[PDB]
Parts: structure tokens; C-alpha cells; sequence
């Protein structure tokens, strides 16, 4: 035909079709200096078979199991004593801001206003917990409660810290500017408790417009991931729960089988969760408000570490931690080691509040599993230095993807039937 | 940072917002940085998909290795066959013998090509009759019918190369080499064994023979054959013998169940070329002093189907190529033709080593095999649409996945139909 080869002039067979002494391939370095694709080619291909045998077993296993009132339906008793308590979450900025309004007159002094923000902060993170723990609703409203609770508590106490340091610095320094209206103060307050950050400034950078058809394909974008990642939870996360038994109390082979068929679902589930959160969310908030800055996240999958992950999966919670823990710690003459264990502290204690309250139980899996992260850095950092960076890589991907999070989901589970009966 | 180290304390009086950024998924100048993390994502999600596997196959079955699976009362196989592998040594003898023959003026050059004929005829149809007449093992049969191949193209390329040295020569009328008879039985004798299908008189030879190397290629040979036998007794069978015919139960059932064995097939066949065409032919071109060693190239990154055709097997295509290929050039055969030639000698060679020792007459094999021209024509065209990558996630998927796992379900439970 056609040919992608040598020309077809023919040579006889009396000339020869040896005639210099050659090597086999794989026998030598000089085949180390090559491209291979076909080899990542067909790691892809073996990928694709593998997740379309695990979707034909589990279909002839099981069928659709899709109902139209699994997600939501007209059980509307969850909905009102708690969505009330989210509009009843927009009286503690307004509170604080009266305390700011008492010191900005000399009328209170400042070990009054530390106090009084103590028990504010206090009384906001106390009341959603009663209220969760009085009623008895669902996972999903209890979840988003205890979010907007932990969210609106890091805005609080960094608003409270950045704007006492504003006042510490225009009160000893040089006396300027005094008394700016109230309503300025108000609205800035007020576009800092809905923007998508968690430090505080009188003044952010904005943009251009609100472009309407990108908003719009965004929320079409956000829409279709969110009724994917409900299909995968319902159809494949669902029967593999249900079919176990707790991996604590056991067999041991059965309970590695059951993470390992657990950890791919889950793993696509969390994907889709940090597009559908911290890339399609932000940047519709960020659209509507006009806020300028819109680097939400990095590039955490080429994470070398633990330590590299935990720096740059998350912007605004890593740059409260700088700003508002780890520098008035390192001010203060405090070891660096300290710091890291209070800074993860403070976050498994909020994670802890925000996955035990609607459960209801008292194990502290998350809570451990938080501060684990601690030796980890340390070890990961050794094993990297040693090793190199790939080998770093694959030991991340091990730890999180593949063995923590599906024991978190088994045991949380298991822990949540066992309390029911 | 980093590792662990600090930074000078700031304030919070600083912004931490003074530029307006976008986005890392935002922008398409995101691709100009390596994402190596997605590469060694897949990687671990493929050893923990097998780790699964392994474990489930252990919880399932257990232990199914035996002591007696291979080389348990083998006496009854071993005796015919293995004599019928000493007695094709006579029909090189006999084609040497009508050389000879002819070197001597004593026959006419149209009773040579007659001759050729009958010891072909005869060196492929003796081991035939051998193999259908005393029941022996699969195994046993797999290699006879591999040495009638071997043995019958090195036998053709011989009678072939003689005749256009015999034609040159003739048209000369000067002969100042005289080759004696010893000479060129050694010539003969050293092209049988061989690893190489084209005959010269002589070849570039290697420098010594390495005991050590030898002894290292040896050993590596027979840790990855105990290998290959280990998958095949741990995991191919439990999941051929839990099963049905492709074409008899649903749908569904039969793509699961070739989705099931085409992974560990993949690890055989890989196994098998490198058992074969790295370790052994390297072994035999050291123990024999052969210089040329280029039995293969890199196949795996073929764009096509027609491109791994080309560089699978090196002495099977240069076969191809110069008794094939260029006679039908010169005889003003069409291009489109010399294909369809070289793919029904192949796919009759194939469907005998498989059909033979199966003793089943079904054209699974030589379909196949004959399948791959409309194949060839298609992926040459697809690849020059839509690129090399696509092209070699069409041949991967074509190859592995589909065709192999079908062939060795449809040959089993058409060997287990006939036996009941
Ligand atoms: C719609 C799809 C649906 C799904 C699919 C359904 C069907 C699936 C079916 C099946 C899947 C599985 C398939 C088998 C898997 C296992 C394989 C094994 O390893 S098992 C061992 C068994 N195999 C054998 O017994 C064969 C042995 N035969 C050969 O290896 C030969 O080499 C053969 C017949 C393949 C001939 O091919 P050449 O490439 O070696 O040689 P030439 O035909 O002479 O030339 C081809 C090309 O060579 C170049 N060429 C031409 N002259 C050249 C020259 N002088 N020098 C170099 N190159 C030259 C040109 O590119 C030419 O192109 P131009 O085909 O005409 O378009
Ligand atoms: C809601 C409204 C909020 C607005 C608030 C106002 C301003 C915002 C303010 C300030 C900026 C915010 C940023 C600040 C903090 C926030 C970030 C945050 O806190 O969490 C984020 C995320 C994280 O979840 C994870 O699990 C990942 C954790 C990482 C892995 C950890 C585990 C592994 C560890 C160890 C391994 C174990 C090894 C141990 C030993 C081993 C042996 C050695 O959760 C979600 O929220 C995602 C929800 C899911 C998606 C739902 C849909 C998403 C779309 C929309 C929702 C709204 C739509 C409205 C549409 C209306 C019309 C329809
Ligand atoms: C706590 C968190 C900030 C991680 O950072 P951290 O290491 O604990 O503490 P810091 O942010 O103060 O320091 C991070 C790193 O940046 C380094 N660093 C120091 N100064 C820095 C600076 N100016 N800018 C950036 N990094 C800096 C630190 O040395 C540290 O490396 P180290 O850990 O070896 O010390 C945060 O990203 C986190 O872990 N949150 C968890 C939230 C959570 O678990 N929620 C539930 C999930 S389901
Ligand atoms: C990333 C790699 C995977 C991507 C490839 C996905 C395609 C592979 C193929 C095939 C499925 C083949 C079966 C076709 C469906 C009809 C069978 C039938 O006639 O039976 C009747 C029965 C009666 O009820 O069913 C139905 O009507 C059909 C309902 C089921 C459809 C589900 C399709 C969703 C597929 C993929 C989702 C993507 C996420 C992957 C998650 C993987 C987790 C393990
Ligand atoms: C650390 C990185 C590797 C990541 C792979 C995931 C590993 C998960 C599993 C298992 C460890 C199992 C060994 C613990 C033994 C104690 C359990 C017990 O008490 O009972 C023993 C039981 C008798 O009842 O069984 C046995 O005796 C031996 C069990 C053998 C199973 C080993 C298979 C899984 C481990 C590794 C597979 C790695 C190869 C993958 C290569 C793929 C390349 C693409
Ligand atoms: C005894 C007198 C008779 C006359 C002389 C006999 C010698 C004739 C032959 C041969 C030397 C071979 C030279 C030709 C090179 C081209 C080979 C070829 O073109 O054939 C390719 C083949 C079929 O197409 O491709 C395959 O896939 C084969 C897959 C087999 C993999 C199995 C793993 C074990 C590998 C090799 C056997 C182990 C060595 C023996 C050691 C044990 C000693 C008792
Ligand atoms: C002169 C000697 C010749 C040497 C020839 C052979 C050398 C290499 C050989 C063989 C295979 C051995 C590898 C397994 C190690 C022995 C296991 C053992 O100690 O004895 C079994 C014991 C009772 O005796 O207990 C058990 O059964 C539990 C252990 C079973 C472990 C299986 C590990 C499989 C590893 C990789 C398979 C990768 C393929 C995955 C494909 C999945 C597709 C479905
Ligand atoms: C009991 C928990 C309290 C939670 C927070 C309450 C509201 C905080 C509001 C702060 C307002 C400014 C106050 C005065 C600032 C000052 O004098 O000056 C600033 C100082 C540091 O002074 P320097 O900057 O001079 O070193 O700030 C701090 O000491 C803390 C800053 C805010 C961060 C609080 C984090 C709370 C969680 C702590 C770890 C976990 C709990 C540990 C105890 C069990
Ligand atoms: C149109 C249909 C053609 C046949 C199709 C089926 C072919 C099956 C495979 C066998 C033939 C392979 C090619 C052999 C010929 C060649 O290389 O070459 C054939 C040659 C080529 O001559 P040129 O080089 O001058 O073109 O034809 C000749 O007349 C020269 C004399 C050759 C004498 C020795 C031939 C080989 C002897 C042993 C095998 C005999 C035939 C067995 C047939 C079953
Ligand atoms: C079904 C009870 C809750 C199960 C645990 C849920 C834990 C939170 C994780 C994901 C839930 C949010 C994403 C999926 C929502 C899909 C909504 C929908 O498809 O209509
Ligand atoms: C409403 C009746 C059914 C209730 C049980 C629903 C299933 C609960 C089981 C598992 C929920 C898993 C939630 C998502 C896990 C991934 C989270 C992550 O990766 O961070
Ligand atoms: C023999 C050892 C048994 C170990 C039992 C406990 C295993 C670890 C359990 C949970 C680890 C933490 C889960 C992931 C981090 C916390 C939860 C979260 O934020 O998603
Ligand atoms: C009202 C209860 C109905 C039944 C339970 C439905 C809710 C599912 C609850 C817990 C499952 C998941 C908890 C563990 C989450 C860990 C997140 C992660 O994987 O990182
Ligand atoms: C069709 C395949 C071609 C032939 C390949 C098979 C060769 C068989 C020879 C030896 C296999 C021995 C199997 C050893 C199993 C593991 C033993 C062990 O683990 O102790
Ligand atoms: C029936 C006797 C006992 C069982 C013996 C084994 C049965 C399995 C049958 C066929 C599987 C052959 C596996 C290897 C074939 C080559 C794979 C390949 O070409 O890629
Ligand atoms: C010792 C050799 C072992 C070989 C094991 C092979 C397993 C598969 C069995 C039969 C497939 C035979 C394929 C024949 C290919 C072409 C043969 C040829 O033309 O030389
Ligand atoms: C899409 C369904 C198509 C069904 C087709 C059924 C026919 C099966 C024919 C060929 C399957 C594979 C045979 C080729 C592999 C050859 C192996 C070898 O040469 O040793
Ligand atoms: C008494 C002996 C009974 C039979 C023994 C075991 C036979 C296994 C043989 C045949 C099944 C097919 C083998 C592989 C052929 C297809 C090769 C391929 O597709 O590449």
C-alpha cells in the first residue's frame, strides 16, 4: 500500500541480511534516552477496562438503585429550626462591631473589649451545637451548619485580632484620621462577612464587571458535577457500606478488601468535591462581590510531602493560620514545633465539631486522625529528602487517598449503626 | 517551607490582597508546568486495583498451586514426540543432498523445484500425523508443531537463496571459489540451530562466549517461567474454568468476563516475549557466537497495528520481506495482494499450532490473523486522523483487551465441548 517504511525496490536474496553485529534493546543503557508513551498509554488503557468491569459487576449485581427522594424529599422537618439559626448567625458580627464602636469612643477599656470578644466567639460557637444536638434532623443540614459556624468564627476572631492591631498602631504611633462614618465601617464589615477570604481589611482589590453568561455557565458547570457526585455516592459508595462489617472487629483481609474497594469511589468523590467547592464556588462568589483576588488554591497534586499538601491545598484557612497562630507564637518566644501543634489542634477540634455533632457519638477518629499530621510531616520530609520527590508523591497518594479517608467513612458509619441499635 | 523553617514575623496592618490574580484552572497557561502528581495518581491506583484482586482471588480460592499441574506421568507424551523432534533432522539432509545433486550436473534445474516440493510437503505433514494419531498433551504438541514452522522456513529460505546463487553464478561462466562438501554441511548445520530464518553462507561472529552472563540470563530465564506458570495455575484458571461460551450466555456475562482475564493475560503475554525474544535467542546467539542481535525493536510504541507488524518479530518480517514480498514485486503482483499472501501463510501456520495439538478444526486463529488487513488499511487512517497517541490506545485496547482473553475463552470451551 501506502508504506510508512522503506522504499520497495527489490533486493535478491543472495545479498545478505546480516552484516553488522547489533544489540537487543533493553540489554544497554541507550534505551534509557528514549521516549516511551506507549507504556503510560497502556497503564490508561488497563485503567478504562478495570472501571468498566467494576460498573458491569456492580450493575448485574445490583441494578439502579437511584430514588427521587433519597437526597431530598418532603420531610421539611430538618429544614426550619436550623436554616432560622443560619439567618440567627448574622447578629455576632453586628454585636462585635458595637464592642469595636465602644472602644473607638473612649468610653471601655481593652482587657474589657478581649473579654467581651471571648464571650461572643464563645456564645457563636455554643448555641449551633445546642441547637444540632436538641433537634434530630439529617447529615447534610447538620454538615452545612456546623461549616457556616466554623467560618463565621475565623472571620470573628480575625476581623477582632487585625483590627485591634489597627487601633494599637493608630494609637501609639501618630494620631490621624478619627471618627469615619458608621455606615463605611458597616458596609465593610458586611462585604467581609459574605467574601471569599478569612482576613480582614478595610479595602480589597476588585475587578472589572459581573459577566452574567459566565456566571451562569459556571452554575451550569457546578449543577452537572453536583448530580454526578450524588449519582457516585448513591450507586457505588452505598452498597459497599451497607456489605461490611466494622474493620476494627474482624477479620483483617476482609477489612483491607473492603477500604481497597472503597478507595476509588471515594477518591473520585473528593476530586469532584474540591472542583465543585474551591474552583466553580469561590469564583461565582468572587464574580457577584467583584473581588479581585481569586487564588484560592495551588497546585497540591505534585505535592512532595505531607507538609507541601497541607501548604497549598487551602489559601485562606493557610494565610489565617500564618497571620493570626503562627506569628503572635513565634512573636511571643514560643518554639516553631509548638506552633504546628496548636495550629493543628485548632483544626482537629473544628474538624472534630463538624463531622461529631450530626453524628452524635463521642469517637475521636478525626479528631486523631488530624493530629497525626504532625509526626507525618517530619517523617515524609525524611522520606523525601532520602528518596526523592516521586517516591514522595506516591507515599501522599498512599496515605490519603487509599487508606485514610475510606476507614474514616467505615468507622464513622459502623460507630453511627452500632449507636442505633 | 519546603522542609521546616521559619519566616520573620509580619503584622496583620499588612494586606494580604494587593494584586488581582485568577485562577490555576482558570487560565489555559497551566499545561506549561510538569504534572507529575496524575502519573503516579494512576500508578497507585493500579497497584491497589491488583492488591484487591489478589486478595479477593485468595479469599475466593485459596492455594491452587499442585506438584503434579506440569511434569506428572509425562511418559506416554515424551516417547513419540520428542523422537519425531530428532527425526526432522533428516529432511535438511535430503534438501543439502539435492543441492548436491544439482552442483554436480547431475539433474535438471525444473526436477529441484519438484523435489523442494516433496520435502516440504512431506517435513509438514509427517509431525501432523504424529501429533493427531497417539493423545499426548497440549504442551508437548505446542512445541513440535513450533519446531515444523521453524524448521520448514529456514527449509524454503535455504532452497530459495541456493537457487539465486546457482542463477548468478550461471550466467558468470566463472567459478574460482570451491566450496567443499564438508564445508557446506557445516554452513547448513550452523543455520539450523541458528536464531535467525535467512540463510547465508557465513555471518559476522561475536568475540567469545561469557560463562557468567550465560549462567545470569539462564537464571533469570527460569525464575521468570516458574513465574509465568504461577499466574497462569493461580489465576487464569479459576477464572476459564468459572465461565461460558462468549457466544451462548448474555451480553454482558461475556464482556465481564473477558474484562477479567485480560489482565493477568497481559502479564503472560509480556512474560512470554520476553522469556522468548530477549532472554533465550540472546542465550542460543551466545552459545553459538552470532553477532547480529537485533531480534525485536521497541513494539510498544507502535501508532498503528500495521507498525507493530513491522517490528514485533525482526527474523519473521525480513522472511517476509525477501521470499515473500520482493518475488511477488518482481512478478508484477499488485501491492495490495503480497499482503493478503504473507497473512494467509501466517494465519495457516498459526491455526496449525493452535488447531493441531486442540485437535479442533474452528477458524478462530485464521480469522483473526486474516482480519488484519482491513485493520491495517482502518488504523493508518485513524492515525492520520487523530494522532499516534489515539493510535496506540486503539492497538492497546484491539489487542489486549479484546482479541487475546476471546481466543483463549472460545479455544477452551470449544476443547471442553468436544471432550463433554
Ligand atoms: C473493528 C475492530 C474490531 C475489533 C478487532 C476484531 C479482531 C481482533 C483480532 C485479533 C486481535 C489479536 C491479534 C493477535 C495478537 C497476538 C499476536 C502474537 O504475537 S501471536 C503470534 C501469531 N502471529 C503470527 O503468526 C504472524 C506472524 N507474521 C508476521 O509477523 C509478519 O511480519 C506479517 C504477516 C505480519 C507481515 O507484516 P510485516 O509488517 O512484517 O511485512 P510486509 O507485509 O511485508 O510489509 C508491511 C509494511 O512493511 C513496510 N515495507 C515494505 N517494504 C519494506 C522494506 N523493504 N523494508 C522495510 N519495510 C518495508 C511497509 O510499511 C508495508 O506497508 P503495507 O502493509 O504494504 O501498507
Ligand atoms: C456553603 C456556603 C459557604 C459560603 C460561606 C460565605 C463566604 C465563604 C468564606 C471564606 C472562604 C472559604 C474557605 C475557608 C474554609 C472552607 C474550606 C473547608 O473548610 O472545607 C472544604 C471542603 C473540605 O472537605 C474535605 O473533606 C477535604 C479535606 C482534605 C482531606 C482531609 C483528609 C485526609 C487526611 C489525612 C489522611 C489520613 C492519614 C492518617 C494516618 C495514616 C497512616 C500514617 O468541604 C466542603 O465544604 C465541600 C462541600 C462538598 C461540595 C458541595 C457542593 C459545593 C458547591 C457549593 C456549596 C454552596 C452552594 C450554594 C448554591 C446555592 C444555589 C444552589
Ligand atoms: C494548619 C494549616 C495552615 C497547615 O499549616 P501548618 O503547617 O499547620 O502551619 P503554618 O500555616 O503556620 O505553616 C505551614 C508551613 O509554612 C511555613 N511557613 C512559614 N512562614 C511562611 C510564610 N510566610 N508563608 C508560607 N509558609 C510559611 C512553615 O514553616 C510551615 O512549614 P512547617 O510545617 O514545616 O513549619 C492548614 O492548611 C491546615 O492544616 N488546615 C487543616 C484544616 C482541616 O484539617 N480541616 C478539615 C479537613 S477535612
Ligand atoms: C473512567 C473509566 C470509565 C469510563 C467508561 C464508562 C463506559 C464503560 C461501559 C459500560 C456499561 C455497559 C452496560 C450498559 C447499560 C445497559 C445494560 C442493560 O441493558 O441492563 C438493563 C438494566 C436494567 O436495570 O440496566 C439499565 O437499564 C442501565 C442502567 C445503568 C447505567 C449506568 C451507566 C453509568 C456509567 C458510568 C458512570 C461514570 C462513573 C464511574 C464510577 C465507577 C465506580 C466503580
Ligand atoms: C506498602 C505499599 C504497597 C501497597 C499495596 C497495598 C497493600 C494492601 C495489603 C496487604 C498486606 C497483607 C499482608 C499481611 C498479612 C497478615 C494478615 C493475616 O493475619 O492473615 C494472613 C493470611 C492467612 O489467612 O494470608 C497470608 O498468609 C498472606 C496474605 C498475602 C496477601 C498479599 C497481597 C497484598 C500485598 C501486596 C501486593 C503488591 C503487588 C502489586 C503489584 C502490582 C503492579 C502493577
Ligand atoms: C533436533 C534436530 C532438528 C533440526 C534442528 C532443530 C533446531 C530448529 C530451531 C530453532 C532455533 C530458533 C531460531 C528461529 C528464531 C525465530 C523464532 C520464531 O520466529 O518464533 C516466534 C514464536 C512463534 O512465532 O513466537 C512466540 O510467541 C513464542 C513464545 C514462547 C514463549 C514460552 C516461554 C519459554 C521460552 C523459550 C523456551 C525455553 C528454552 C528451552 C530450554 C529448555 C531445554 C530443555
Ligand atoms: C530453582 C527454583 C526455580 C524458581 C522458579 C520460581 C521462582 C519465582 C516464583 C513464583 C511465585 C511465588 C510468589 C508468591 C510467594 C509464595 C507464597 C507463599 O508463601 O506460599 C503460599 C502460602 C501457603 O504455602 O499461603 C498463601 O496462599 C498466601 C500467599 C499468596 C501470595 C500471592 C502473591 C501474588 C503476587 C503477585 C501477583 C501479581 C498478579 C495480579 C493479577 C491479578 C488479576 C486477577
Ligand atoms: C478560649 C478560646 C478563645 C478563642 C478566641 C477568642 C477571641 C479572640 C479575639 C482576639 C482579639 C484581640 C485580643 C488581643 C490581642 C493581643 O493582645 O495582641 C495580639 C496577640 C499576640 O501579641 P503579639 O502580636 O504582640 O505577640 O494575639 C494573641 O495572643 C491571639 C490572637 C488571635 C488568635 C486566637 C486563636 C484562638 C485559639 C487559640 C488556640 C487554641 C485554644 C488554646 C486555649 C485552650
Ligand atoms: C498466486 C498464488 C501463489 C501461491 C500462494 C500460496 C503460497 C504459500 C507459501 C509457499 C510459497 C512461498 C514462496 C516460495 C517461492 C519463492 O520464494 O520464490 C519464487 C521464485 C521467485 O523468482 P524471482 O526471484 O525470479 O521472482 O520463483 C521461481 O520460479 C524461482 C525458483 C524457485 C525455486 C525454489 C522455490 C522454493 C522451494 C520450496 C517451497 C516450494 C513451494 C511450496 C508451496 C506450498
Ligand atoms: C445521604 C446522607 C448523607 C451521606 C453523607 C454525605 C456526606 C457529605 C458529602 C457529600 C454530599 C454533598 C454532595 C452530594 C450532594 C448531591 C445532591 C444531589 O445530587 O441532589
Ligand atoms: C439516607 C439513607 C442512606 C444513608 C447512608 C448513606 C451513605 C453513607 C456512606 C458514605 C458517605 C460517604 C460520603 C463521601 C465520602 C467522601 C468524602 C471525602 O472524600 O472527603
Ligand atoms: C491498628 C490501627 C487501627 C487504626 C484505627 C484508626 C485509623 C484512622 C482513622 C481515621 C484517620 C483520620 C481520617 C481522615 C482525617 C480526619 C477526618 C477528615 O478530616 O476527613
Ligand atoms: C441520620 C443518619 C442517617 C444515616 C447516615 C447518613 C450519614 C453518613 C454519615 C457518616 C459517613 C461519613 C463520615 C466520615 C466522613 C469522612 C470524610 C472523608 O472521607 O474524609
Ligand atoms: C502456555 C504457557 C507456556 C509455558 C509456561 C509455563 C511453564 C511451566 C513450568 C514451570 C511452572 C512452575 C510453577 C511454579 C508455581 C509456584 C511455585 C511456588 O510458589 O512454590
Ligand atoms: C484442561 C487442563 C488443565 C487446565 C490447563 C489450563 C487451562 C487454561 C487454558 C488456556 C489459558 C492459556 C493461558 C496463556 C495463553 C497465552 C496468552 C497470550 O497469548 O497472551
Ligand atoms: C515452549 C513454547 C511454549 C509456547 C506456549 C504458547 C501458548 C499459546 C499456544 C499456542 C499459540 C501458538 C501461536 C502460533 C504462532 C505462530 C507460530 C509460527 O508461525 O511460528
Ligand atoms: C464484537 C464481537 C465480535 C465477535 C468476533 C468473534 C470471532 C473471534 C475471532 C477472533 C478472535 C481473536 C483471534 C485472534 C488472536 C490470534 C492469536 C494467535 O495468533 O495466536
Ligand atoms: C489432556 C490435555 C487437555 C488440554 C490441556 C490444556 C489446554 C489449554 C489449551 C487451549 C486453550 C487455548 C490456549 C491459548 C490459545 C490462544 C492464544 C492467543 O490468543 O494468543
Amino acid at each position: 500500500g501506502r508504506g510508512n517504511a522503506d522504499a520497495t525496490f527489490t533486493y535478491r536474496p543472495s545479498v545478505p541480511a546480516h552484516r553488522r553485529a547489533r544489540e537487543s534493546p533493553l540489554s544497554s543503557d541507550a534505551i534509557f534516552k528514549q521516549s516511551h508513551a506507549g507504556l503510560f498509554n497502556l497503564c490508561v488503557v488497563v485503567l478504562i477496562a478495570v472501571n468498566s468491569r467494576l460498573i458491569i459487576e456492580n450493575l448485574m449485581k445490583y441494578g439502579w438503585l437511584i430514588r427521587t427522594d433519597f437526597w431530598f424529599s418532603s420531610r421539611s422537618l430538618r429544614d426550619w429550626p436550623l436554616f432560622m439559626c443560619c439567618i440567627s448567625l448574622s447578629i455576632f458580627p453586628l454585636a462585635a462591631f458595637t464592642v469595636e464602636k465602644l472602644v473607638l469612643q473612649k468610653y471601655i477599656s481593652e482587657p474589657v473589649v478581649i473579654f467581651l470578644h471571648i464571650i461572643i466567639t464563645m456564645t457563636e460557637v455554643l448555641y449551633p451545637v445546642y441547637v444540632t444536638l436538641r433537634c434530630d434532623s439529617a447529615f447534610l443540614s447538620g454538615v452545612t451548619l456546623m461549616l457556616l459556624t466554623c467560618i463565621v468564627w475565623l472571620k470573628l476572631v480575625s476581623y477582632a485580632h487585625t483590627s485591634y492591631d489597627i487601633r494599637s498602631l493608630a494609637n501609639a504611633a501618630d494620631k490621624a484620621n478619627p471618627e469615619v462614618s458608621y455606615y463605611v465601617s458597616l458596609k465593610s464589615l458586611a462585604y467581609f462577612m459574605v467574601a471569599p477570604t478569612l482576613c480582614y481589611q478595610p479595602s480589597y482589590p476588585r475587578s472589572a464587571c459581573i459577566r452574567k453568561g459566565w456566571v451562569a455557565r459556571q452554575f451550569a458547570k457546578l449543577v452537572i458535577f453536583t448530580g454526578f457526585m450524588g449519582f457516585i455516592i448513591e450507586q457505588y459508595i452505598n452498597p459497599i457500606v451497607r456489605n461490611s462489617k466494622h474493620p476494627l472487629k474482624g477479620d483483617l483481609l476482609y477489612a483491607i478488601e473492603r477500604v481497597l474497594k472503597l478507595s476509588v469511589p471515594n477518591l473520585y468523590v473528593w476530586l469532584c468535591m474540591f472542583y465543585c467547592f474551591f474552583h466553580l464556588w469561590l469564583n461565582i462568589l468572587a464574580e457577584l462581590l467583584c473581588f479581585g483576588d481569586r487564588e484560592f488554591y495551588k497546585d497540591w497534586w505534585n505535592a512532595k510531602s505531607v507538609g507541601d499538601y497541607w501548604r497549598m491545598w487551602n489559601m485562606p484557612v493557610h494565610k489565617w493560620m500564618v497571620r493570626h497562630i503562627y506569628f503572635p507564637c513565634l512573636r511571643s518566644k514560643i518554639p516553631k514545633t509548638l506552633a504546628i501543634i496548636i495550629a493543628f489542634l485548632v483544626s482537629a477540634v473544628f474538624a472534630e465539631l463538624c463531622i461529631a455533632v450530626p453524628c452524635r457519638l463521642f469517637k475521636l477518629w478525626a479528631f486523631l486522625g488530624i493530629m497525626f499530621q504532625v509526626p507525618l510531616v517530619f517523617i515524609t520530609n525524611y522520606l523525601q529528602e532520602r528518596f526523592g520527590s516521586t517516591v514522595g508523591n506516591m507515599i501522599f497518594w498512599f496515605i490519603f487517598c487509599i487508606f485514610g479517608q475510606p476507614m474514616c467513612v467505615l468507622l464513622y458509619y459502623h460507630d453511627l449503626m452500632n449507636r442505633k441499635g
